[PDB]
Formats: C-alpha cells, sequence, structure tokens
C-alpha cells in the first residue's frame, strides 16, 4: 500500500554541494522517490554530470557569494515554478582549517564564508520563495561535531556548524506555523573510498576514532540521503527544529562495544 | 513500496493510538505483525484488520512478555523489528505531593519494566539472528519537563529513554539496533473536543508547541517505520524526538 | 569580600547515603560553608562516624521504605527546625544488576527501588517541609549515564539513574514560582582507593575507559561536593530544572587528547 | 579567597555580566583586567576594582593578541579568561530583513572575537599547564525562539561548538574551556519596558519556569564557579544559565 518511489513525486529540490558526496547520494535518493533535482554546485563538470544522471537541471554556484546563492534558488523557482525542498548542504573543511593553535584569520574566515554564512544566503533564498507559497521543507547540514567536540580539531568547521545547528533551529521554531520545516542534518563521519584506503594503511590512526562510534564504522553516504529523504517528506511532518543526529551513536555512546 | 517486505513486526500496545497506527504503516511497506495487547477485543481486530497475529500479553508480566516474542518468533520464524510500545498515564499518578505508593509502582511496572522486559526476550531472539530493529516508546517529557506533572510517568519514561540509549549502544556492533521514540503530545478525538470547550486549556500547551498542534498518530507510525528499516541502518541510541519543535522552542511564532 | 565558609551558614542540610563517596565528601564541603548536616545512611556504624565528624546528626534511614524516609526528613525538621537542603543521593549499583541477558527480576527490582522509589520518596518528603517554608535546594543523585549509554551495562542502575534524571527536571520545572529549585547532579564515574588499585593492576580495562574521558582520570568525590554546595547555595538561584554534568567532559566528546 | 591572586581577563568588562563578573571575582581575590572597547567606563571598572584596564576590540587580532600580552606581561600570567564581549544590534533580526554587512558585523563581534580571544588564552596558559576559560554563548544556542536574531542566534551557536571542541582538546594539559549560557539578563531598560508592555512580557515569561529574568549577579556567581578550582571536573559544558527554560514544556503559574 506504501510506495516509498513516488513519496516526493512532483516534489522540486535543490541540493547544493550536489555534485558530490551526501549531497550527490541525496540527489539519487529524492529523484528515485519521484522529485525533479536541481544540482547546485562549484564545479561545471561534476555538476552537469550529476543533473544529467539525475535528469535535473545544473545551475553552477559558489555558495558564499549571495548572487549566486540568489541565482540557484531564483533559477529553479523560475523553471520549475516552485521549489518544495532545500537541501543546503554544501561545506568545506580544508586542511588549513585545524587546531586553534595553528589556524590562522584567512583560513578561519573562509571556512565561516563557505559553511556558515552559505546556510544563511541558502536559507533567506529558499525562504523567499516558500513563504508565499505556504509550504517548504528545508534541510541544512550541520555535522555531529555541532554536539560534539573533538582533540582531533578543525576549529572553523566547528565552529560553522555550530552556527548552522543553531540557525536551523531557530529557523525551525519561527516558521512552524507558516507551514514551512526547517531542520539539521547532523551526520556522523562518513566513508569515502580515500579514507577507506587511509583507514587500511593506518590501523591506529582508525582505531583512535572507531573506538568512538558504536556502529565501528563511518557512514555511507546513501545513509544520510535516506534521512533527508525523510526529512524532506510528508513522513516528518511533525519535525522541525530538530538537531537530527544520524551518527551511529556517537553522541549517545561512552564506553563501545568490542 | 515494500521497505518492509517480509518483516515480522512486533507490537505491543498494537490494539489502540501509536501502536495501532504503526501495525498499519507497518502492514503497508509490506511487514507481518504480531499485535501485543492486554486488550482481546481491541487486539483481535487490529490483528483482523493487519492480516496479522494477536496474542495475549501483560507488558508487566515476563512470563507473558517471554511468550509474546516467542510465540511470534516459534509463528513466523524471526522477529524484526520489537515496537516496545505499550504504556499507561492513569489519573491516580499526578503531581508527587499528591502521588501514592500504589500509583507511582503501578505506573512503574507498566512503563519501564515492561521495556526491559521486552528488550531483554526481543533481543533473546534477535541476537543470534544477527540482525534486529527495536524502537522503545519513550516521550518528549524524557527530555522536558512540566508543571503539570505526572510524576512516575515522567520517571518511567525517563527511564526508557536512558536504557533505551544503553542498548543501542551496546548491541551496535551485532546488528541490532535500539531507539527511543520520543512523541510529543498526540490527538485524540477526545482532545480534540477538550481542547474546543475549553480554549485556556489548550493555549496552555499549544504556546510550547512551535506547529501549533498536537502529533496525529500516523506521524508517529511514519517516524517507526522509518527507523524499523534499513532507511535508519546508522542510527542507534537515538533520543528520536518528533515533538513538533517542543524541546526546541523557546518564544513560538503566533 | 566573598567569603564561602558562611555561604551555607546555618542551612540545614539532609543527605541520604552520607556516610561514604560523595555523600560524605558533600557533607564535609556543606559543614564547611556553616551547614548543619543530617547523616541519613542505612549503616548506623559509618553513619554515626560521618555524623561525628561533621558535627552532625546521624538519623538511620532505608531509602527504600516510605517510613523511614519520611521519618528522616521530619526528624531533620524537628530538630532543627526546618530543612533547607536535600541532597537526595543514596544508590547502589550491585553485581547481580548488569548486562540485561543476565538481569532477572530481584536484580531490576532491587536497583529500582533503592534508586529510583527512593529519589520519589525523598523529593515527596522533602517537598512536605519545603513547600510550607516556601524555600529550599533539592539535588538529586543521577549520573551522566542518564545522558550516556555504555556498553559495559548495569542495566536497572541506568534506567533507574534515567528516572531520576526525568523527575529531577519536572520537580524543578513544577516548583519554580515556589521558592525551590531542584536539580540533578550526574556525575562521571568517581574514583576510589579501591578503583585506583584496581585500574593500576589492569591498565586494559582501564585505558578501555579512560579514552572516553577528556580530563583523563575519574572524578574525586571532593570535585562532586563542591558542585552540590554551590547547587544549594544562592549562587544557583537562577539554576533549576538542570541536567547538572560533573563529567570531565565525558558527554562532551568525540577523540579525546592524548 | 577561592580566587587569590588569580588574573582573571573579561571581555566586555565595563558593563552588564562582564562588570558584574569583575566584581565577583574581585570580591574572591582575584586581580581583574578589563578589556573593553570604551576607555571611559573601562578605566572606570578597571579602578573600581582596583585592576587594569586595556582598551580593545575583540574583533581584531593584533588587539584581541595586545590584550592578553598585556595582561601577561603586567601580572605575569593568565588564570582565567572570560571572553564575554558581544553585541545584539537592531539591524540583526528576522532573516527575511537581515542583509549580509549586518550579518557579518555579528559574526565578527561575537563569534570571531571567541576564535581570537581563545587562541591568545591558550597561547599564554599552555606555558603554565593551567587556566580556565569561559566563553559566553546563549541560552539561544541550544533553544530557537520565532522573535530571532539570526545573526546573534548563529555566532552563539558557533561560540558553544567550539567552546566543547577546546575543553575536550585541552583537557589533559590542564586547561578547562565552558561555554556560560545565560537565559535572558534584566536591566533597568528591560525592567521599565516589560511594565509597560506587560503583553509583551508575558509572552516571553510564560517560557521560563522562575518566571523573571536572570540578575547578571547571578551569571557572575556561575563564572566564579567555572574560574574555581570547584570546577575542576568541568571542561565542555554546556553551561546553562537560563532559569529553566531549556528543561520547561508548560510552565507553573
Ligand atoms: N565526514 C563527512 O564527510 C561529514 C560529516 C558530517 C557533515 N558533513 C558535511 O556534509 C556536507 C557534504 O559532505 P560531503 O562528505 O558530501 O563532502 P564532499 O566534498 O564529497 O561534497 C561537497 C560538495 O560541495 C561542492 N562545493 C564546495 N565548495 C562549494 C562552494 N563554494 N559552492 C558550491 N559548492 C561547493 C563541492 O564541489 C562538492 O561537490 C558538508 O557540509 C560537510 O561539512 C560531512
Ligand atoms: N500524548 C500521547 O499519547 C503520548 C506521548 C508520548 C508518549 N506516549 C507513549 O506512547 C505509547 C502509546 O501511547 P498511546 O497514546 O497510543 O496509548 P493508547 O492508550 O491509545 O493504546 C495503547 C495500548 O496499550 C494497551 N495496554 C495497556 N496496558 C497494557 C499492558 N499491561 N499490557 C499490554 N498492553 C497494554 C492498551 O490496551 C492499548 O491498546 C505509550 O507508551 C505512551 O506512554 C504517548
Ligand atoms: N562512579 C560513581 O561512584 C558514581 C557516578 C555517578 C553517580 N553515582 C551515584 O552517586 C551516588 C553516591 O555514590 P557513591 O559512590 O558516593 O556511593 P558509596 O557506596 O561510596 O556510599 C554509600 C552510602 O550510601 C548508603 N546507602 C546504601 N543503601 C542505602 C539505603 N537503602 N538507605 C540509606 N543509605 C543507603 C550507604 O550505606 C552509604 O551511606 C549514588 O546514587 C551513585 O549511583 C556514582
Ligand atoms: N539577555 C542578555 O543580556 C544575554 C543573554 C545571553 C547571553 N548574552 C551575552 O553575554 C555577553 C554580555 O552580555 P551583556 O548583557 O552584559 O552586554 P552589555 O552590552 O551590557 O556589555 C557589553 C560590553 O562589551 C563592550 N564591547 C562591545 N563591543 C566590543 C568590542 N568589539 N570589543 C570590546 N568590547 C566591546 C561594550 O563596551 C560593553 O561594555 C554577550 O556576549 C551577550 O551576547 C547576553
Ligand atoms: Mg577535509
Ligand atoms: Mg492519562
Ligand atoms: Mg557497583
Ligand atoms: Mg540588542
Ligand atoms: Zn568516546
Ligand atoms: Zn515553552
Amino acid at each position: 500500500s506504501m510506495d516509498l518511489t513516488q513519496r516526493l513525486a512532483g516534489k522540486v529540490a535543490v541540493i547544493t554541494g550536489g555534485a558530490s558526496g551526501i549531497g550527490l547520494a541525496t540527489g539519487r535518493r529524492l529523484r528515485a522517490e519521484g522529485a525533479t533535482v536541481v544540482v547546485g554546485d562549484i564545479d561545471p563538470t561534476t555538476g552537469k554530470a550529476a543533473a544529467d544522471e539525475l535528469e535535473g537541471l545544473f545551475v553552477p554556484v559558489d555558495v558564499s557569494e549571495q548572487e549566486a546563492v540568489d541565482n540557484l534558488f531564483d533559477t529553479a523557482a523560475s523553471t520549475f515554478g516552485r521549489v518544495d525542498i532545500a537541501f543546503n548542504n554544501a561545506g568545506i573543511s580544508p586542511p588549513e582549517d585545524d587546531l586553534i593553535e595553528n589556524t590562522d584569520l584567512p583560513a578561519w574566515q573562509r571556512v565561516q564564508d563557505i559553511n556558515l554564512k552559505s546556510v544563511y544566503l541558502s536559507c533567506r533564498a529558499a525562504l523567499r520563495h516558500m513563504v508565499p507559497a505556504g509550504k517548504g521543507s528545508i534541510i541544512n547540514t550541520a555535522s555531529f561535531v555541532a554536539v560534539m567536540g573533538s582533540a582531533t580539531s578543525q576549529i572553523s568547521y566547528t565552529a560553522s556548524k555550530g552556527g548552522v545547528l543553531a540557525m536551523s533551529r531557530e529557523l525551525g521554531v519561527q516558521y512552524a506555523r507558516q507551514g514551512i520545516r526547517v531542520n539539521a542534518l547532523c551526520p556522523g563521519p562518513v566513508n569515502t573510498p580515500l579514507l577507506q584506503e587511509l583507514f587500511a594503511k593506518d590501523p591506529e590512526r582508525a582505531a583512535r576514532r572507531l573506538v568512538h562510534i558504536p556502529l565501528g564504522r563511518f557512514a555511507e553516504p546513501e545513509e544520510l540521503a535516506a534521512a533527508v529523504a525523510f526529512l524532506a517528506s510528508d513522513d516528518a511532518s511533525f519535525i522541525t527544529g530538530s538537531t537530527f543526529l544520524v551518527d551511529g551513536g556517537i553522541s549517545s555512546a561512552y564506553v563501545t562495544p568490542l
């Protein structure tokens, strides 16, 4: 009776950072549930390729720029008449952003611009279309580091995601009687081919992290995709302002199982 | 369709409210539902509607909880999903000043002991299978306190939350996820009528709910289907709040 | 001009489980700040010894019994005039309560009786005195395990402390306009001479726990005593319903420092 | 005597919570360095506390470094840092009505400032092998509101997350880092305003179990606790002093 293949039928979803990682996994999952996907990404090559795969739309965007972000959402609304879903997901974690002791202001500010400012811009743009429409679901990518701190610190990254979480929560409360939901996706660490190789080459480094993850592994991007589809859908109609942790138990755990 | 195709789900308190709505939703995704309930009349009717199995149970008794899961497993071969959901909120459990020991203990027996029994029995079956999803019904009151207190109820749900979290951590490498469903207040035809005849009482609660309304049982059912499924494969030990923004809000929108 | 040796001058404090551990350390600290301490404990030998050291009063009590708990607080109020502070701290962690697979009902229920029912009884009794007096500060001992789960589980203990936390929070909210504050003390693991010897002999068992504690050690009971003195005092006048974590950073930490 | 001899740097120390905290730390024996943007009120606060005023814009790296370097060269060390400077300007409001200059200004003064202040404080505390840092976040880092100041809220969420991480990171170097999260704080201005507009007051107070805003002295008491050895097993804390706000559904009458 319940077919998930039409859960997002006819819904227009904008995804930033959509050409890779959880952004691309999410694009595939929303498309599989019937959504029309607008891929916004800084890379025109991988961006075009993603949109082609999803039978969707590519708009090039630097999410740290107000004009680019407005253009993304405005192009989406002009093309399809509406924006139903916004997955405000673009973010970076560059090597120059590290321990507070060795992280200088250019690194600090660049990460804020691309990770926190971008979410302010993206929410403002999405709301410009969603509010007069009387409906919408916004998912902002924060992180489990918005709730849990680490000795292996990337200090501007951590602050930016804390900012994303608190802003997401407030927006969710603010717009809760205007037909809109806003939620913060807080992923645990996410697996990549590069990490899989690195962890195999350095078991000590891997174990230093895995000992704090009850499930004993990083997330696959498809697992985050499943959560965004849930939040984007009417299955999450009573969920707004959420600290939506998909972290394999990290935030819940003291001593982990063997 | 068929996110839960072939899966066997045991639901306690499955004959009413969230339990019943969840039964319907899991069935719609392909699950076989075993309805465990103290009420044989509504229990049989729910199982008949879901094309499932009704099994009498008193969730406060070890023999009965063990028989519920044993019967589900012997009948269908396995228990994939346990929604340990049965609970009460009797009027004799109220403000701590007026709440006496019989009421205190009855609520602990039915709401907290029951989840220990149900998880112990579910795990007996799930651990050798190497897979399972357990959803325990706590409450948003495990996270938020209220002046309109039912004190044993609140303590029991805090206990459910903490135990759920720990079981989730403990079994995370044995293929079994454990999560605490924490609903906000749930709507009923009765509450809908009461709130209409008494807008002051309604407002006193609704002013703390951003969405401005109680949940529908179907909305909790949607969350349990998510948690029961592989869509939540990286979610365990969760304080899974489905509360319309209650735990997140200071000043609410008009 | 701030002298803490007078912060609780004349205040009457009832401490359950006052003969040992955190309870005893807290008695010393409250007394050092000028309080009159009523030591409620099941053990008359250590109970009397504590009250003698604290220049206070020992009152025998089984905190799992309504009559005994009512007698403890009624005796404190009759003997010293009032109950200003209640530190509802008595609790047990017996070995028969362990992993859920191996934990039978008598152990389950015994821990619920002594750890959770006891806090209901103790709060109900303290409030009988504090409400008419229009003032009071109640501190209930929960645990960091009310917030964080462990694979090394004592399942009834954990449930009991989750129950204590939620009840404390609700009581704190409920009585916030009646001159009373109620807060949950949530200690991390606390050190003992026994534990220090056990960890020295068994570095493996030790590191399995310490790797999740940013401070790198268990708490000393005096550190919890200092938190209770704060919560009992007017220095915590705007703190009620708190999940008051004194846990060396456990609930906050992913990867810990070396 | 709890803070006898300890040197405490307080940004925003010339008014509000910063000033109340200066008085409390002094009353426990601390030496207070008042870092503030206004020299006249700054010197006034320092003179009262028998401390030292250092002029500083906490959004400037060179000025923040000078603040902590001057504290260390004058009194030998920095034992306590209360990184408390922040603003809540009206230009920062609902997200629909908040432009980029307003957004960025609040991030600069509220969040960047805490990164700069922590970097400088830690640089001094690490050699000493001891120190206690208290960063002022807010209860809005934990609870959202429809009456939104969106950059402020974001900045304070950032302050909380960064405080938590630093507290974890430095926990085995004898340093503690904690986030003070105050509820709404009373002022004479607010007090008169809530009298003239009781409907406005009621809209907020119905979410506060204690039924009032905090007095700055109450926050000062919490900072003194965190600054002291009484909080030696507390680090990385979301230290809520919010009258029960983050804990409450239906509030008492
Ligand atoms: N361990 C993790 O990967 C992890 C964990 C938790 C949260 N997150 C967050 O999830 C989001 C994506 O994670 P991911 O693993 O998929 O990373 P990813 O590198 O695989 O994807 C990031 C995408 O964003 C694009 N992008 C980068 N800068 C951009 C800019 N200015 N404008 C527009 N697009 C830009 C990139 O081209 C890239 O396609 C990030 O916000 C990340 O911080 C990641
Ligand atoms: N506002 C809410 O309804 C709300 C909010 C949060 C959490 N919860 C919790 O959700 C769960 C379900 O709530 P609901 O409103 O749907 O309840 P409900 O009263 O509508 O139906 C629950 C079922 O539990 C059955 N039951 C009662 N005692 C039993 C026992 N000893 N053994 C076996 N079955 C028994 C009842 O016969 C009934 O069919 C409960 O645990 C509740 O505490 C409810
Ligand atoms: N690692 C830890 O020690 C730790 C951590 C977090 C929370 N806690 C909790 O802190 C509280 C105190 O812990 P502790 O380590 O200081 O205990 P303790 O064993 O060192 O002291 C025991 C005291 O409690 C008394 N007691 C036991 N049962 C009693 C009963 N029915 N009635 C009256 N008194 C009774 C004992 O006789 C004694 O007076 C407990 O509730 C504990 O669960 C402990
Ligand atoms: N309701 C509240 O007041 C409340 C609640 C929670 C958190 N907070 C936060 O507590 C902290 C202090 O609050 P307050 O009420 O005492 O504010 P306040 O306005 O009374 O004091 C702020 C001080 O900081 C100074 N200052 C401003 N900008 C500066 C700059 N660039 N560089 C150096 N100094 C500067 C000011 O001169 C002033 O003395 C702030 O961070 C605030 O956001 C306030
Ligand atoms: Mg990176
Ligand atoms: Mg009821
Ligand atoms: Mg023990
Ligand atoms: Mg302002
Ligand atoms: Zn850990
Ligand atoms: Zn509220």
